[PDB]
């Protein structure tokens, strides 16, 4: 019993983090076999704030003007190259701490832990959702870029974020480990902002669905709704569309617990109404939306 | 900017967990130098749960009936001895990975990382707090137990609690590393019930702090109080009293963020008597406890292990 927001063990990570540093620039990387995986801006300098053309300043240098400390150990570029937004140095020596590991790509609501780095040092780690406007709520201060997200399966690790930057409002964004940006972000100090975020309703859901399991039911009612009526009542505050296919994913918790999906809709349309009346969920006055329907499951099984 | 609740990095822990099996009994273990920790019940039937004589129980066994697995390397059993409600199995080799470590017994309030493991293999890691009421609010289910509550301080690892028990309200027990319960709690199965729980004030404090550091002031206001005026008004809400010592402790935030911790205590004391009004802080409609002063610092200024 009992449900918190639990990231996955980090030591498989930890393993992999390695400062980079391009002339007065330092930030993290990624060690995997012999490439070291890091954002593309460690090459820019002031000048190359607003628009960095980092193709030619890629070409502009050499392997030597990479500094790669693992550890208390300098290791030698012995190649460099760019794959969208992140740049790959090549290593002399492949990391004996590489685990099991593939890049996936996320989509929006789903959930990761975050192993926070400064100076190639993890400090912390946390679990984090890709928000539906494509950034992440997570909890990072300068240094803190090349820091990954990733999810970890039996003894495999998918990788699945960089840090790259945080925008105005406190929010961040990155990209997945082949440099592709999530949401309509650019590697630039020119003027963005995320959109406006909206809560991932089959996560909330699914939380619904995990304090049903841990014995609390005073939010269920008798009711249950069409799935168009349930994506009225939801936009109306800002919760994102409950697709079929959420519906579904739902149907083994749905299963495990005997409230239908469109019945634990109708329970969530009553609290947005009525709010929680000085009551918690799961020690929560708000509606979480940040577990899955599969972490839901893991954690609960 | 942002605030999470960030458990320490959880690989120096990872490398000395093991699955510890005992007859029918599989749970998790701790191996450090050439001793593997684990809880004392590992030896335990179901009779014996009910009221069981571990002194007598221990004396039956020998070191083979303990089963010791490190990934799919299995340790020899050379020595067993009890310490309070831990297991200690001497093995035939000393854990390569040990890290840099210390046992030590925190007070309520006091928050903590906790690797959760299932046969000998560590699953999540979350960060929380040891309660006035000495439970703590984790994870756990069936298999769990061994699981261990760990700081690290600079390189080394400071292990404070090994999970044993979950209480019928779903809240869960266990011990320091030295097999003394945290809490008015025995490991047997009978009739335990958790004290009425409080709210860790210090925190709560630390906590409007790190908000006030991520721009959230909305809470502030212009007043001031006595700590005798804020301890009448915390007792009454199921606060833990705040002391000099506390006061002192949020010191440095207080001089970061320019609110002297009486006026922050004003500001609580508004919260309490007024409620949010439908306002959040740090994306939370209730106050959050399991923060520490320390545990703010560390993270509004990024220190690494
Ligand atoms: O390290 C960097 N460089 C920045 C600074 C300039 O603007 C840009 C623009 C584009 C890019 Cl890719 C990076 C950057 C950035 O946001 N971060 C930071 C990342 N995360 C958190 C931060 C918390 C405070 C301060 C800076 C943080
Ligand atoms: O594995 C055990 N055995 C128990 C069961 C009997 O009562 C006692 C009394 C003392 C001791 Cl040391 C252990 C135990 C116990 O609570 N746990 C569990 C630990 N934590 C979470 C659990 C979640 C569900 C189920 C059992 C969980």
């Amino acid at each position: 019993s009992g449900f918190r927001k639990m990231a996955f063990p980090s030591g498989k990570v930890e393993g992999c983090m390695v400062q980079v540093t391009c002339g007065t620039t330092t930030l993290n990387g990624l060690w995997l076999d012999d490439v070291v995986y890091c954002p593309r801006h460690v090459i820019c300098t002031s000048e190359d704030m607003l628009n960095p053309n980092y193709e030619d300043l890629l070409i502009r240098k050499s392997n030597h003007n990479f500094l790669v400390q693992a550890g208390n150990v300098q290791l030698r570029v012995i190649g460099h190259s760019m794959q969208n937004c992140v740049l790959k140095l090549k290593v002399d020596t492949a990391n004996p701490k590489t685990p099991k590991y593939k890049f996936v790509r996320i989509q929006p609501g789903q959930t990761f832990s975050v192993l926070a780095c400064y100076n190639g040092s993890p400090s912390g780690v946390y679990q984090c959702a890709m928000r539906p406007n494509f950034t992440i709520k997570g909890s990072f201060l300068n240094g803190s870029c090349g820091s990954v997200g990733f999810n970890i399966d039996y003894d495999c690790v998918s990788f699945c974020y960089m840090h790259h930057m945080e925008l105005p409002t406190g929010v961040h964004a990155g990209t997945d480990l082949e440099g592709n940006f999530y949401g309509p972000f650019v590697d630039r100090q020119t003027a963005q902002a995320a959109g406006t975020d909206t809560t991932i309703t089959v996560n909330v859901l699914a939380w619904l669905y995990a304090a049903v399991i841990n014995g609390d039911r005073w939010f269920l009612n008798r009711f249950t709704t069409t799935l168009n009526d349930f994506n009225l009542v939801a936009m109306k505050y800002n919760y994102e569309p409950l697709t079929q296919d959420h519906v579904d994913i739902l149907g083994p918790l749905s299963a495990q617990t005997g409230i239908a999906v469109l019945d634990m809709c109708a329970s969530l349309k009553e609290l947005l109404q009525n709010g929680m009346n000085g009551r918690t969920i799961l020690g929560s006055a708000l509606l979480e939306d940040e577990f899955t329907p599969f972490d839901v499951v893991r954690q609960c099984s």
